[PDB]
């Protein structure tokens, strides 16, 4: 019964366009709404090269599952803007950047205390768990600290919807090894290394410098390290927490949880905060 | 070409249901989302009287509009039950309450710094603002400290779109012009008036004609011209550019519709003085 159509932003309301980050395909610009009077983030295409109509379609696609998918722990979707000179997705602009910013920027952030770290945890996962209880089911299958965006009051917003499914019935460090050997559960992997990264502070595989070897290594069973260097013993709750990583990177997928079994599991450990 | 459906919850996907407010058309329940697993707020009709179908057509009128004007500053809905016995629009969940409850209840906030207080301020004019600018304009016809709701970090969003319309209880927040039944452009510069109450109730802490007790009286002195009270007590001299919120709050409220500003126009002027903050 009740719908409604993403909005369309015409090209000059969007003014001070300012490079935030440039990719092969996907480039990321501040700006200033005219209208609305607030700062916007645009993930937009080269305004250099030309508009490829494959290109189009996939900009259309990931601003559709967006406008789909929204919900607490998502990046909202404001509008598309859609021009002959220029094709971009207006989202809500997230001050403090991604994830991996907060983690690995050790000058820039000394203490990053156990509460709050416990809470972006829970919230992404929240945020896939809505995801997978879409009808379809939506799969993320690109969850990395570099795409876990950071709200002004450092609350948790999922982007980069580029390489996601309906279930229809680049670094590696974060896809599982039955994606390579020569996914239903690929994002509960990811989580598993993210939840590894957000408890130690630590790049998944720091002294192994070829992609290859990483990838050779994951089939054979080799995780991030775990003991006492990379995962301190003052972490709370960190048998627990070793328990339903170790089963979130498992080698046979059958043995990785739903989303909402891993929300069960860490319910137990996040009564125990404020 | 890119739409969205307002996703539908099932009945018993909603548990733990509690009493957050309850009125004469509206009550207002906290509740668990059993796949989600966050906590949600349920409004929703009586669950003891029987649901009238001119009742069930208001509710769904709301959620559509909720739906269609989503955006940084206004209650985010995340979808709608609904059931033969029961109708409920499922909204996100706002642990802090409504704005009257943080400028009212000094025992629980002794202090409110002005910083927040202006970017409570600045934060409704742009929720405002953003409803103006759609197509048609949705003008909210409600705003009251009442209704707006802060969330865990006491950021605005704006609530209760019962009385909204789109362009083409107390009465303290009323324009004048509003009071008696052709309908003109006047009811487009009733938002305004609202907001300039709600500014003048946000940087006093004080009961808008706190001191009259008929509200008929009320309604005869703001259509003589009276406003609430402008002076050293309700309005302290350490207001942060205390002349220009005047001046700004006098031209919000002005008897005269035309002299009172849109809220883009607003919020050009509210720059100036929202620059020296952090």
């Amino acid at each position: 019964a009740i719908c409604s159509a993403l909005p369309t932003i015409p090209y000059h309301k969007l003014a001070d366009l300012r490079y935030l980050s440039r990719g092969a395909s996907g480039t990321v610009s501040s700006a200033r709404h005219a209208d609305w009077r607030v700062q916007v983030a645009v993930k937009h295409l080269h305004i250099h090269t030309p508009l490829l109509d494959s290109e189009r379609k996939d900009v259309l696609r990931e601003a559709e599952i967006l406008h789909k998918a929204r919900f607490s722990y998502i990046l909202p979707i404001l509008g598309i803007c859609n021009e002959p000179e220029f094709l971009g997705i207006v989202t809500e602009y997230m001050p403090n950047g991604s994830l991996n910013e907060l983690l690995h920027r050790k000058t820039e952030y000394p203490d990053v205390a156990w509460p709050l770290r416990f809470r972006i945890l829970h919230e992404i996962a929240l945020g896939v768990n809505y995801l997978h209880n879409m009808t379809p089911p939506l799969l993320h299958h690109n969850l990395k600290t570099q795409n876990i965006l950071l709200d002004n009051e450092f609350h948790v917003k999922i982007a980069d919807f580029g390489l996601s499914k309906w279930r229809m019935m680049g670094t590696i460090i974060y896809m599982p090894p039955e994606n390579y050997e020569p996914s239903i559960k690929h994002d509960i992997y990811s989580y598993a290394v993210i939840t590894w990264e957000v408890l130690s502070r630590k790049q998944p595989f720091e002294d192994v410098t070829n992609p290859l070897q990483i990838m050779y290594s994951v089939s054979q069973g080799h995780r991030p390290v775990i003991n006492e260097e990379s995962l301190p013993y003052d972490i709370p709750h960190r048998a627990r927490m070793i328990s339903l990583i170790e089963s979130g990177w498992a080698q046979n997928p059958d043995e990785r949880p739903s989303f909402l079994k891993c929300l069960i599991e860490l319910e137990p450990v996040l009564r125990t905060f404020e």
